[PDB]
């Protein structure tokens, strides 16, 4: 029940697919030797996030599971022993959307598209359309959801109810209120949540960084930098996600009177 | 449009309804020369919260709207013109509720009783049946939960969802999280949230203060201190709760997307 798990907090160069593989790669080498077993990447780590048109990112954008970004995913999280939960731009068909990749010693696990698009994306991509889901890797059951997926209490609430132990959370923040709002989100559900932001400017956009690792208690157990590239690996409880006792007399989940919301 | 509204931070005694009274109608005498025509009371103000048994709060309750807190809290409506919500322990024929009054310059308005109940809270109380109510004030539509309501997000989002452009929030804070997680509930949101908490030990347990007015946009506009009896009044834009813009391309309420939620 004790397990290490981490952020990988980089600096995607837009359009360099080949470019971030590697920047990815020699973090996650760090991440592992510090006995990381599943390890979150950035939102887009594969492409970059500020596109000016859609042909640009079409022409680059890779499917899932055949395509390059899932393949060099698949090799490191075997050669390592390790779980890589990893934003990319995921061609299917005609169509671009705003994914991420669930990858293991075993190969490909599973993949998330993003539900709740932000800003410019809606030029971009198609909105998400398998909703929210929780995957199994072994030690825990991870739910999964993209950067402003966060300012919806429902997509964090909806991975917990479906048994997510650990949110893995890809995000390219802009906003100045994901760290303010993690710990809630980790704390009201009683799971772990880890942040993986990117940093730096990107055709004009300031990213704030500050990826981070919330407890069931509300704790900031690790939180980045604003600006340089890092890691962030701790050691979590899952027993501390798993016992919704908040104290002897409320558990949280069995508290819920669904009766009474929405309503 | 523009609204002055405030928090009442009191430190009720135990079971001396009429000495809580002359604190309430002393601090909204000061709330109302601030300007305040909203003006929110604490969780349990006239009983106090930390009962030894059911029958020592069972016997000083009072029913609503007929009972000594309610025709209380109307005088004190009608002479200073404005709104109150107050917590207040509800006799309802055999069954005690852990109730808030809404009362105006008219009178009675409604009344809510808390859904979720806190720890001990559980052995006096019944749980509420009434659903989460949004109450008309003229300028406002004004939504009430209690206290640990708040941890769950579906309180104030169905609050909002109803139309709720204040969240008038009496409280009786004994863990450290309701400060940093209201303004989330806020932005979330996008309403005003008047968390109006007690302050003092009573038999043992401390209350934390930190009564708080949070904005739209997460910004605490008004917190008190921990220890002290206080008011906060603040003016506050409804403009900016009736505007789920979050900016020019997502509108928070029309980014939900329900199909994706609890399934
Ligand atoms: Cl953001
Ligand atoms: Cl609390």
């Amino acid at each position: 029940h004790m397990v290490k798990v981490g952020y990988i907090q980089m600096e995607p160069k837009i359009l360099e697919l080949d470019k971030n593989y590697s920047k990815a790669e020699k973090l996650i080498k760090e991440a592992s030797k510090e006995g990381a077993k599943l390890v979150v990447l950035p939102e887009l780590f594969d492409t970059g996030y500020n596109f000016e048109s859609r042909e640009e990112v079409f022409d680059v954008a890779q499917q899932i599971p055949e395509g390059e970004t899932t393949t060099f995913l698949m090799e490191l999280a075997r050669e390592l022993g390790l779980y890589i939960v990893a934003g990319t731009a995921e061609k299917s068909g005609n169509y671009l959307y705003n994914s991420a990749v669930v990858v293991g010693p075993r190969g490909y696990i599973g993949k998330y598209r993003k539900i709740h698009l932000f800003y410019r994306e809606k030029v971009f991509f198609e909105p998400g359309d398998l909703g929210f889901k929780v995957f199994d890797i072994g030690f825990a059951k991870v739910g999964v959801m993209i950067a402003f997926d966060w300012f919806f209490p429902e997509s964090a609430r909806t991975l917990a109810l479906k048994g997510a132990e650990i949110i893995a959370h890809p995000a390219n923040l802009v906003m100045p209120y994901a760290p303010r709002a993690m710990p809630i989100r980790a704390l009201e559900n009683r799971v772990y949540t880890i942040t993986a932001d990117r940093v730096g400017e990107e055709r004009g956009l300031k990213f704030i960084g500050k990826s981070l690792i919330a407890s069931p208690k509300a704790e900031v157990l690790s939180i980045a930098s604003e600006t340089e590239e890092e890691i962030g690996v701790v050691e979590i409880d899952l027993n501390l996600a798993r016992n919704k006792r908040l104290n002897d007399m409320n558990d949280i989940f069995k508290d819920r009177r669904e009766e009474y919301y929405f309503r």
